[PDB]
């Protein structure tokens, strides 16, 4: 049995329609986000440990909340695609209960093994962040370089994997305007992207770093104008997708 590294999971209703998510936030994380809101996730040895077994017991206590109306589980963290072998094996228990699956994604896949084509063959959905096209920014903001999200959402294009692509807007990092563009040009061809969400810069979560005693880097940063979430949202507008704020 696969054993899982869990830092929490929750139930709460969907963003809109009937039902609930059944969230699991998986522990750790190779990405570096400046923004992170779940920075305590980071660690890879952290966490609970958990079985596919132990996580169907909570899973199936929401069962009638759970439909093809609405709701579902998600595998989250903290990133997900670390243990892809749990999460295949947690969403092909998942399929047996008749259960729909989102993978929520940094994309960050460095090894293509079989594993990953056996947990996409039971993921409904995958939200994809894309952080920033350009790659000198985006070093900068996460860490690590774009390279390999930018090849796995190709590969999920080449599978035709349902994906939203996300974009977290933060004032001075991912909110100009030729960034927009790269993002649009990137996703121009990818049918099976339903949407472009634009998730606002916010600073909750900041608590976590300071209880690392880590100094939080985006001080002073607010949330996006409405205007910049407008504008963003235009350019992408352009390249033929559904994009929403
Ligand atoms: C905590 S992440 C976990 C999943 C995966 N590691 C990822 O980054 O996509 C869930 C979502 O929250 C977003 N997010 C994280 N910190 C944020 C912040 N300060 N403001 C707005 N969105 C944020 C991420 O970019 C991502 O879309
Ligand atoms: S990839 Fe996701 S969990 Fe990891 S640091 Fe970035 S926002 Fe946080
Ligand atoms: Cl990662
Ligand atoms: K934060
Ligand atoms: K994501």
């Amino acid at each position: 049995e696969v054993i899982g590294r869990i830092h929490s999971f929750e139930s709460c209703g969907t963003v809109d329609g009937p039902g609930i998510r059944f969230i699991t936030f998986f522990q750790g994380c190779l990405m570096r986000c400046l923004y992170c809101h779940n920075r305590d996730t980071w660690d890879t040895h952290g966490g609970k440990e958990v079985t596919v077994k132990d996580l169907m017991k909570e899973v199936v206590t929401y069962r009638h909340f759970m439909n093809a109306s609405g709701g579902g589980v998600t595998a989250s963290g903290g990133e997900a695609i670390l243990q892809a072998e749990f999460v295949r094996d947690w969403f092909r228990e998942c399929k047996k209960e008749g259960i729909h699956t989102c993978l929520d994604t940094n994309g960050f896949v460095r090894h293509y093994d079989p594993v990953i084509d056996e947990l996409l063959e039971v993921t409904d959905l995958v939200m994809l962040d894309l952080k920033q096209m350009n790659d000198e920014i985006h070093k900068n903001l996460v860490g690590v370089s774009n390279h390999r999200t930018l090849r796995f959402a190709q590969y999920l294009a080449e599978k035709n994997v349902k994906v939203w692509i996300r974009y977290v807007v933060v004032p001075g990092w991912s909110d100009d305007d030729d960034s927009a563009h790269r993002l649009g040009e990137f996703t121009r061809d990818m049918g099976n992207v339903e949407k472009i969400e634009l998730l606002p810069y916010h600073e909750l979560g900041k608590h976590k770093w300071v209880a690392m005693g880590e100094e939080y880097k985006l001080d002073g940063v607010e949330p996006p104008r409405a205007e910049t979430m407008r504008r963003v949202k235009g350019i992408l507008e352009q390249y033929g997708h559904k994009v929403m704020f």
